[PDB]
């Protein structure tokens, strides 16, 4: 057991082991706030996430089990994965406070766009790490599902990994990424909504504006189905949801836009893509696998560096438990960690 020590950082205090130094706050996370540090142990740069209050209710405790389990788990290049995670408790008794511990990086999607100019290759780059890390997701039975610019943590050299997966109305860029049928409510929706949140970023870093910027969820319902048309016979009796199925009848019938004609000066492979990935109905989406193989990503496709990952046990989720037993089931996970080579 390492000696911890105290520090008020922002009107909250931190209780962390002497290998992480240099405690810098950086902003928002999934349910508690992110400071930078240095770790002098292994001599990464490091963002360490304290959970505020995880254990106040049984919808918390819940979320800060299924926080933990999903980056246990998660051991790959372009995926958010757990370095180290600790609590200052010294028993089940006193436990209350989780520290968890990854890599760092430059800033999101969201705080660079603005000032760069992005060639060809900076998506080319960017898009195939996205989908390299998907894949890899997906392959362990899990989808993201709110797939967006502010959860993909960017380098000064371009590399790229993947936050919030596993884990809204008006005019909000939270919304602007999502497929239609998961923002809509209607059906066993698929891993590939996570390849239309995909199509929506990279025309964002191939145009530079937002694909679909609604007002809200029907505003942008039209701009969606403006440019990919409205759906037809096969799409109808797959919603399995009756109110919105009757909605999309009622709509006056659209074909489907030119794509090149949108998407401007940009690579012809590019567009073609986008046009297998912005499809309408999710069993006919390019999946992760297939879009690595796409002769977009030519001179990065290196097959024996794309790999899965082990099935993902989900049994947890379907149980109703109190407190104090998520409590124990998460403390048994933290004092069990063991650190990369
Ligand atoms: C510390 C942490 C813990 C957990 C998760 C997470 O996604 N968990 C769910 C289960 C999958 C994410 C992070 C986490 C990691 C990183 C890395 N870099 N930055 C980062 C730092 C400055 C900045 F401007 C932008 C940035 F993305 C991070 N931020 C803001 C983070 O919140």
């Amino acid at each position: 057991r390492p000696t911890f020590y105290r520090q008020e950082l922002n009107k909250t205090i931190w209780e962390v082991p002497e290998r992480y130094q240099n405690l810098s706050p950086v902003g928002s996370g999934a349910y508690g706030s992110v400071c930078a540090a240095f770790d002098t142990k292994t001599g990464l740069r490091v963002a360490v996430k304290k959970l505020s209050r995880p254990f106040q209710s049984i919808i918390h405790a819940k979320r800060t089990y299924r926080e933990l389990r999903l980056l246990k788990h998660m051991k790959h290049e372009n995926v958010i994965g757990l370095l180290d995670v600790f609590t200052p408790a010294r028993s089940l008794e006193e436990f209350n406070d989780v520290y968890l511990v990854t890599h760092l990086m430059g800033a999101d999607l969201n705080n660079i766009v603005k000032c760069q100019k992005l060639t060809d290759d900076h998506v080319q780059f960017l898009i195939y790490q996205i989908l390299r890390g998907l894949k890899y997701i997906h392959s362990a039975d899990i989808i993201h599902r709110d797939l967006k610019p502010s959860n993909l943590a960017v380098n000064e050299d371009c590399e790229l990994k993947i936050l919030d997966f596993g884990l809204m109305t008006g005019y909000v860029a939270t919304r602007w990424y999502r497929a239609p049928e998961i923002m809509l409510n209607w059906m066993h929706y698929n891993q590939t909504v996570d390849i239309w949140s995909v199509g929506c970023i990279m025309a964002e870093l191939l145009t530079g504006r937002t694909l679909f910027p609604g007002t809200d969820h029907i505003d942008q319902l039209k701009l969606i189905l403006r440019l990919v048309g409205t759906p037809g016979a096969e799409l109808l009796k797959k919603i399995s949801s009756e109110s919105a199925r009757n909605y999309i009848q009622s709509l006056t019938q659209m074909p489907k836009m030119n794509f090149a004609n949108v998407f401007i000066g940009a690579n012809p492979l590019a567009v073609d893509l986008l046009e297998k990935m912005l499809v309408l109905d999710s069993d006919k989406r390019i999946t992760a696998a297939q879009a690595l193989a796409h002769a977009y990503f030519a001179q990065y496709h290196d097959p024996d560096d794309e790999p899965v990952a082990d099935p993902y046990d989900q049994s947890f989720e379907s149980r109703d438990l109190l407190i104090d037993e998520w409590k124990s089931l998460t403390y048994d996970e933290v004092i069990s960690f063991v650190p990369p080579p």
